[PDB]
């Protein structure tokens, strides 16, 4: 139900130089716009990107993209599947830059690949302004996994872009799903170095205030939610499993079958405690104590609850809290599990 539009500025490209693009379903009776950033890891050097080009080419090229995609979860237009924003204008931005949405580098005689994630977002926004975004009241920049980190890296730049273009009435907000990572110690050794190298390979850019804090050579710090979030001006709602599977993968943890012994038990409990600590001062957040790779464009995203409140409800409460900072009776926005082990929340996805 979302239709593909390749960017009219064909100099804003996927990794292989094919045009980037977006899928759009308009809702003419709505001034809400949801722009969703797809995830899918990243690649950080020629050989690693060449491998990704062989077997994950849709994440590097638009050449094989389908003409349409079905909106699911928060991108669904059915109220039963999407109690939160079913009537919004829906935009799905495919991830084809492999740069955690940070890149600003074109293909050239010096560069086999283009890493243009940050420019893709800017160009999608600019082209949508002529398709009705100019009349928006709220632009929610959402994303999952690498797209969630992409929200943190780009939401304030979208806000600044709209201000400079002359649209100060559009309220830009962020929804970062599964992109809030910890630069922690691995459970067993042999990841943040890949981000350091990636930023150089991609000509990656980070938000200005965060860049000014960490300074030259240390921009990798701004890929970590707990470091970049306090520098952001736009309202950002953070969704994060306490035991995210991608976090565990980079930590070299593989929970498969046999009894967990003391060292790994302590490691996992400490990970959840650390994650919960980083969210203590994040007033809009939803952080269930689950081991999951599941994301908010999944059809059953309504099922999980923290303290009896679902994510669509929490997001609705967030909308109410941003009406023109007293908390709302029965409508919470800060929902972080306190129980210390995966699936101690009974509503965790079963897989
Ligand atoms: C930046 C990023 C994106 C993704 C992803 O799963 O999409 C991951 C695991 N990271 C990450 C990269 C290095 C270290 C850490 Cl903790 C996290
Ligand atoms: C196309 O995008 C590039 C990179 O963002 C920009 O430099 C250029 O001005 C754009 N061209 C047009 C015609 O807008």
């Amino acid at each position: 139900d979302l239709r593909l539009h390749l960017l009219l500025n064909t100099s804003v490209t996927c990794n292989d130089g094919s045009p980037a693009g977006y899928y759009l379903k308009e809702s003419r009776g709505s001034r809400r716009w949801l722009l969703f950033l797809e995830g899918g890891w990243y690649c950080f050097n020629r050989e690693n990107c060449d491998s990704r080009y062989d077997t994950m080419r849709r994440l590097m090229s638009s050449r094989d993209w389908p003409r349409t995609r079905t909106g699911t979860g928060i991108l669904s237009s059915q109220p039963e599947e999407n109690p939160y924003w079913w009537n919004a204008n829906m935009v799905f931005i495919p991830y084809c830059s492999s740069d955690v949405w940070s890149g600003a580098s074109s293909k050239s005689e010096k560069n086999e690949y283009a890493f243009m994630g940050a420019l893709i977002i800017q160009e999608v926004v600019r082209e949508l302004l002529g398709r009705g975004l100019s009349g928006a009241k709220v632009l929610l920049l959402a994303g999952s996994s690498a797209g969630g980190t992409g929200v943190l890296l780009n939401v304030d730049r979208v806000a600044e872009q709209l201000e400079k273009l002359g649209y100060p009435a559009i309220q830009v907000r962020g929804l970062a799903d599964s992109g809030w990572f910890l630069d922690n110690k691995q459970y067993r050794h042999t990841p943040t170095e890949a981000i350091r190298r990636g930023i150089r390979y991609w000509n990656g850019v980070v938000p200005e205030r965060c860049r000014r804090q960490f300074q030259e050579g240390e921009e990798w710090n701004c890929f970590f939610g707990y470091k970049v979030y306090p520098t952001l001006r736009s309202p950002v709602f953070v969704v994060q499993w306490l035991f995210d599977e991608a976090q565990l993968t980079v930590d070299n943890v593989h929970l498969t079958g046999q009894p967990v012994q003391e060292g790994l038990r302590l490691y996992i409990q400490n990970l959840g405690r650390e994650l919960r600590h980083t969210l203590k001062d994040v007033p809009a957040s939803f952080a269930p104590a689950c081991l999951s790779h599941e994301i908010i464009i999944r059809s059953h995203w309504t099922d999980v609850q923290v303290k009896g409140t679902s994510l669509p409800r929490a997001l609705h409460c967030w909308d109410r809290s941003l009406h023109d900072k007293t908390p709302l009776k029965g409508c919470p926005v800060h929902l972080v599990d306190s129980c210390p082990w995966p699936h101690c929340n009974p509503s965790c996805p079963t897989g």
